């Protein structure tokens, strides 16, 4: 019963991650002086610019030049022969305040506790036992090898690459009563920015036996397994220079790589009241919860929100069949160790910390240093 | 073994999905006068700014003011009161030519035939029996509200109503099978723009007897449905002065509303060999071609590519046990019947067509208009 599914990432120079990465740099900015910062600021890039966009009400005082430009500098973009320069860039900032007619209705008069989701929307998490950090192994791969190759390129071990890269894994699975095992690697796919010194074949190789051979335990690899290294053969143009970027434009590679299920919603540049983030934060939470409790292999979680309203419109649990109790039985678990209101959220999961531009890369999951991926033991 | 689902929907003055629009039409303007025309067009929006940027090679000659106030005349808005105004917002435009390194790779002396996948990524296709349109009923009910308030609003019925506007629909469903019924309405949220003549209870008994009434079929609704009808109380501001929108921020929306899976990428903006909207549209096709032909009642389709390479990486199909033949056998249904080359797909499903900024809000999925929406005839 063997299938395939692929999953892909982006490195950190991507266009729409630097817009995530400056989005939640503006974030973080903000909360360090005012923990209780509504903030929605999108960012946009192309050659030469940076637009700040958005709503933000705050009583902090932000140097939007310094963080966008140190972001840019942090990434690797430093000269106009990589195509992108923060010493040069234009930055560009519409920001103005929430919207009072949204202040009044989620977060006004009201105690932290009681504050009401910041929008309408639905959210997902999801879990399966198929790695330790109880993510599929293909969205884990792909991020591992971007950062594999930003670690190359910091060091100065590989000094032709650049920031902006591209990294595809396709699994060859077995399912076993619902849940999912990881087998072989079918196909790889990278491609990386890179200058005019180094040649084609030179890349290729160092791509396969420093990042490739460093990164994916060999057991999943063969001698029939495809590899499309530098596919295109020639990738000098890159960055912003050479394709727009958006904020909440990779929100698949964000999260579960295809995996699981998704509700739409971006989640850089997004204070706590935002459902979109802290609500998708607490079902990855309940997820793997679930997972690591023994209850059941594979689980998807649904919430919903109406603007305004702290407790959800409704919650689902779907187990693809790999638990014993019932989906309502889990439903009663859930509603006896969690309370999903964002003001309860935010205070389980420590959201108002400035720590949201380490997520903006290499996915807000899977990763053991954040909150929602540190399990609550159950009581049941 | 009843469960709860919700999806969503927006109206056409969401400021996200006017980018969605406003991109569309930059596209099918460049289509009417060179069908090849290469183009990744993005869209930002904020009080009082339309900002065009990203990457266009084509021989059209589009006048983008004309092209960007049109679009949002016939969205509705024309006047400072409603927040914004066609006749008096900034439209800024930052498109460049589509990267060479990109193009020698994709394009560049082949045949259409053989035309490249102009980027990597993975795209999923869905169908399920549940409605005549094979479509999920939760996603469908979310777009016609919109759709419903929209003809209220030009006809002058309920003249208050303004463009901006989103929709929540939560359905229960029973399970049979794999495949999934639906069962009743549980939810339903509602949120629209409003001037500041009409009150909150005339608003919310019309949205109740001329908008709900009128789209869902009453066999759905009962006592017991919750109505979170504009649960803020006040939405005077709206448009891009409430909030910033973006090209391909509303992807779940415009596909199956959180049923199926996704790949990550938008549509909007993107011509044919843009493998995140066409290849996404043909597993659509697939899916919807394979129910009608009574394979099986509940599919989802997987396709991945690299960039310039025509040929799939990987192709997966997953019935959710509502299928007689294996998903193997299914595979070679597939294969016998579709070639998934992105130079066959565009002549399969006429993708040259300036007919995407229809696609552009309502769902690109579900409209017997659109040629992914005609089923092939299966031989197996
Ligand atoms: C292929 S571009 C998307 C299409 C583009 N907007 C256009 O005009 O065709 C998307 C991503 O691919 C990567 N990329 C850019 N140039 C590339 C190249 N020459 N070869 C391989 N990948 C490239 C970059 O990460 C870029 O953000
Ligand atoms: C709630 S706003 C998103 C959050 C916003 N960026 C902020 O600063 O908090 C998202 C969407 O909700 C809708 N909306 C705006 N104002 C609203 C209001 N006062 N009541 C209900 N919905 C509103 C509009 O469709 C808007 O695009
Ligand atoms: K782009
Ligand atoms: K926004
Ligand atoms: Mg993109
Ligand atoms: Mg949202
Ligand atoms: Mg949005
Ligand atoms: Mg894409």
């Amino acid at each position: 019963g063997v299938f395939m599914f692929t999953s892909e990432s982006v490195g950190e120079g991507h266009p729409d991650k630097i817009c995530d990465q400056i989005s939640d740099a503006v974030l973080d900015a903000h909360l360090k002086q005012d923990p209780n910062a509504k903030v929605a600021c999108e960012t946009v890039c192309k050659t030469g610019m940076v637009l700040l966009c958005g709503e933000i009400t705050s009583m902090a005082m932000v140097d939007y030049q310094r963080v966008v430009r140190d972001t840019i500098k942090h990434i690797g973009y430093d000269d106009s022969a990589k195509g992108f320069d923060f010493k040069t860039c234009n930055v560009l900032v519409a920001l103005e305040q929430q919207s009072p007619d949204i202040a009044q209705c989620v977060h006004l008069d009201r105690n932290e506790e009681d504050v009401g989701a910041g929008d309408q929307g639905l959210m997902f998490g999801y879990a399966t036992d198929e790695t330790e950090e109880c993510m599929p192994l293909t969205i884990i791969l792909a991020h591992k090898l971007n950062a594999r190759m930003a670690d190359l390129r910091r060091s100065g071990l590989l000094p032709w690459l650049r920031p902006d890269s591209k990294t595809q894994v396709t699994v060859q699975y077995m399912q076993d009563n619902g849940a999912v095992i990881p087998v072989r690697i079918h196909t790889i796919v990278i491609s990386v920015q890179h200058n005019e010194d180094i040649t084609l074949e030179e890349m290729r190789r160092a791509l396969k036996e420093q990042v490739i051979r460093a990164v994916v335990p060999a057991k999943y690899l063969d001698e029939d397994t495809v590899y499309h290294l530098q596919p295109s053969g020639r990738f000098v143009i890159g960055g912003p220079q050479g394709d727009a970027g958006v904020t909440g434009r990779k929100i698949i590679v964000d999260t579960y790589g295809g995996w699981g299920a998704h509700g739409g919603g971006a989640f850089s540049g997004k204070d706590y009241t935002k459902v979109d983030r802290s609500a998708a934060y607490a079902a990855r939470w309940v997820a793997k919860s679930l997972v690591k409790a023994g209850l059941c292999r594979r689980v998807l979680v649904q919430v919903s929100y109406a603007i305004g309203v702290a407790e959800p419109l409704s919650i689902s649990i779907f187990t693809y069949g790999t638990s014993q109790k019932t989906e309502r039985e889990l439903l009663d678990v859930v509603h006896k160790n969690f309370d999903l209101r964002p003001g309860v959220i935010v205070r389980d999961l420590d959201l108002k910390k400035p720590i949201y531009q380490k997520t903006a890369c290499y996915g807000h999951f899977g990763r053991s240093e954040f909150p929602w991926e540190v399990p609550r033991k159950l009581v049941f």
